[PDB]
């Protein structure tokens, strides 16, 4: 007498190697995963999240899709323990910018979140890289830093990425091309004092402001400030009209564990401590571009800003300090 | 002009898409449709069109926002058709959906009304389309678009079970330890509560798990296969009352599809289209049965083998859906 | 100050997913291009004896980077770049030539594999072993016993090619793309392989139960010549360009997958089948097996009529009476 | 009833055009490394592949056939005959001789000028409406020539160019600076060969340039010696080909890329073989690579590269080499 499976199978053999965890199922979450699964960047993929119902609905809506994926262990869980051994753990739990609503008036109750889920995540997966999208994006990777005694290298957020991937877009649609081949760079805070560094935008290597003195200034006739206004006012908009944003920072985030998982060292703007840069002496973290790989962040690039760029990347460091010194954990 | 000063043009003559999709309903399945596809590469314009204005310009932004990260380089919406012009493949989600515990067939009002509307400003605007069908009852709408556009039938697709199958191979796999990809098994008939699991050709390697085990699929099963179907059945009333709608599989399930139709793989998939003809069925009910699958739309019908119980409950699920279709009016 | 120096701050002083290709003739370079066109690794190494070959290969992959998602390609003649492999891929040694079968290699390819081996296995003590030189059954034989490894770990491509044919010919024949068109054949890849007539089958509807004299010599639509254009296969395609490469490399780019992605996908692939159908030697042959991050980690024990397990034993003496005549 | 009508009902008799349809011309390496990149990308909906050596097409095709199961390309046909490319939307050109050990790709020129009187015209007999991507060698010079012969407008007619070089001077500077080639930006531009020219001040990582950063960039005073950087560009093939007897798998990305732009009318920008009259003092019909915007119709825009004097004298000099073989033909 022998069962089906044993009829059928003899069995050889009775830890994942590339596994991703997502905390908070929120739509930004689950845009990160559905994103990273299409993208076959895990061989393990947990969701966590202390809504048990929401959570398991949606785990088992992606286990229902397996056979058109190629990550094939997918599981959740209000433990962490079910996170253990994670190459790469993606944190998006928390409240989240409503309609209006500054993404600095989320920090303390974010914070508050953190000094739970951080240490939680430590304790299953010590050697980790953090990829923190939860906002104020710049200050909780701080905060994700010091709370979880990693190496600032294996402490990275998905910063300015998004606000980038926007502006690339804004340009490519003014100029008629992919924004593959539209190069500028949104660095400082993933909010309203973020920075367009307009002095390196460029299309195949040719700088757009050296044929466009005027580009970024209120005399510039063709308006391209009003390009990086709609990159800060974009989360707003998007936020009223669909009540969140979800499918751009999900890829966003996919991208930046692509080159994590993949030890790629693409160059990335995303949060990370700058002290010692641009005469900032503080330790605040905001956006500059980085080599990301295997390790997280193993080096930073050193733009050159122009002395207006600068002063508008210190105006972003201030803002966030001023907000980053009143923080108690 | 700065970009006249950046880029010397050679011509401005914008030809018709060559491999555009149409997204109709921007709701957690239209959408889920939408990034699966935009992540799979499948098209080269993709439309979005609704009537919920707000909602649909923001996921037109936020898919937008993404294109640096994508392979699809124009990314359209509107309320008007228009926006839908040449499209090869329009896939319509749009229409009420289940609340918990609720049946799809409780759907056949609100979105047969929804799609008397939809489907003539569709034809209108992409003649030569393939009409994929996502909204539920998913078998009695393909009917209606079909019956309203005018279509030929190889042109008019319900997702229909491949959805069901995919979770199928899914619990088949959870319970062998081999992946849904290797394991093979059919779900038939409605996508719904009368579908049918064809145990006779559930297999993996081509070993037949009946021939292994003559009990699979019968109430003396002490293994009880049978609730394996039964999860199926209660798949998305399970999600929906744990997270309130089902997404990520059906969008995974419809972009599976789109890739067989876009790229013309001849692809053997569980769909809804009109199965007079076979097993004695003589009236012009849709349910799903495995076609092949291009760029044509259905080009070819699988005559599967069933036993006599597996017929039987084609035939009674095939009653069921034609006891709603006949009363329709067109 | 240097241009990097100035340009980059840095702030950190083992590869995660590496895949080592032995042999860098026409099956070694195409297994290396389908697998990082799949971003299967984060590191490729070439290993060879051929230096000349091997560092003009390794650069046209190299210049190629900006089109990938394999950050590190690299090349020697000896161990040290094979390292820490998780997926060691041996395709090294002679290829059949115009008429001569398979088996005639087996002197020369044994001898290479017991320099290679042991020394493989060394640097990278964890790895799988995937054996695609020929003859593939009688040499992942020979690579199990020289390694030490647990037959988990040594793997044969074995006959997932020779599948791959017959459902690509199966589905010209029946207006199906392959992918939908199900059948195995099981065995040596080589004239002996065995086509499951019985287990054949579109949607799960069996092909033999529709046409019970399917595969045999009544059969009025000759589907034994579908079989014998798979085992002539690689002898036409010799013939008319020298060599095959295209779709062993694709068969063995699928393998890999499912090993460095943990699909536990089923693979016909070489492995001991003692015990299996009474048979009692260490012989390696295809059957179907599920493949995962460990390997081998199950066999299917497929359901084979008397004609086919018959044939099956007969592929099984002709490999089993030429291992047992190798000495270690 | 045979085994297929027992099994399936047929509602469609015949099969309709297909709707992206690549034709590779020439099975030698190039050709073949062609095939298989764009197989792996999935770009074609049909693939047929034409050359004069009847048993080595038949091998190649029979070869690609059966590995069909692990690719998504459902028609892979062949022949001598170049009806079997009718209606193709991209006929890729790699056919004629090839550049061998020590070879000049100019002593090429007029072997493979006499074979494109062939090929063109058959190619545009079948197909129209397709766009020709040459790769054959001189590419510059065989684009002029398939241009002229083929009647077609400019933008139909693309050389792959400098692509291959551009790629390979990002992955040297990528090895140099540790960072990825996606993330190290700089063109090669005019002959794809010996005269080629490296725009040293459009190089830029993350939008910082590297000449402003480090002013003897590429000069005979560097001391970091980066022009040697470019003369590995220009000795790449040959090294290649004294190594292992032709190139291939570079230049088959190289061209995949290009037809991924083209097929999915991506508007991205690479270097490609185009007419520069009107641009850097060239007023002969000379064609060379400079960054063009790629899509369904081929070459739609070029991007007017701002060069220093040193550099557009050398692509002046490259113009001049091509058009002194050009006119002679
Ligand atoms: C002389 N003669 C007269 C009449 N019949 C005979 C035979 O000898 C004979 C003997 C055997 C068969 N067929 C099978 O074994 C099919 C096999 C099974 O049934 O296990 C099966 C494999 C795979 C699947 C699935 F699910 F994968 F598709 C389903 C079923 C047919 C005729």
């Amino acid at each position: 007498q022998a069962t089906l499976k044993d009829q059928l199978i003899y069995n050889l053999l009775k830890t994942p190697q590339n596994k991703i965890t997502v905390v908070g199922v929120g739509a930004v979450g689950m845009a990160c995963a559905i994103s990273i699964l299409m993208k076959d960047l895990a061989d393990e993929l947990a969701l966590v999240d202390v809504i048990e119902d929401k959570l398991k609905g949606e785990m088992m809506d992606l286990q229902h899709g397996s056979l058109f994926l190629r990550t094939p262990k997918i599981v959740s869980g209000k433990d962490y323990n079910v996170t253990a051994n994670s190459k790469l753990v993606i944190i998006t739990a928390g409240a989240r910018q409503q309609e209006g609503e500054s993404r600095l008036n989320l920090v303390q109750r974010n914070v508050n979140i953190f000094k739970f889920i951080i240490p939680n995540v430590v304790k299953y997966s010590p050697n980790c890289k953090l990829l923190i999208v939860s906002n104020p994006v710049d200050i909780l990777t701080y905060v994700a830093w010091k709370i979880s005694g990693f190496p600032k290298n294996r402490v990275i957020g998905s910063g300015c990425n998004l606000d980038s991937a926007r502006f690339r877009y804004l340009m490519g649609e003014r100029l008629g091309v992919h924004p593959l081949s539209c190069h500028g760079w949104v660095l400082g805070e993933h909010g309203d004092s973020s920075v367009p560094v307009w002095s390196g935008m460029n299309v195949a290597g040719v700088s757009l402001k050296t044929l466009h003195p005027d580009l970024g200034t209120d005399k510039d006739k063709e308006q391209w400030k009003e390009v990086h206004k709609q990159v800060v006012e974009s989360a707003y908009e998007v936020i009223k009209l669909k009540g969140y944003t979800s499918w751009a920072i999900g890829l966003s985030v996919a991208d930046l564990a692509e080159s994590i998982m993949k030890n790629l060292r693409r160059v990335h703007p995303v949060s990370t401590m700058i002290k010692g840069l641009y005469g900032i002496k503080d330790d605040v973290f905001l956006s500059v571009p980085c080599i990301l790989g295997q390790n997280g962040i193993s080096d930073l690039v050193k733009v050159t800003l122009t002395s207006e760029e600068e002063a508008r990347l210190k105006k972003s460091a201030d803002t966030l300090w001023g907000i980053q010194k009143e923080l108690q954990f």
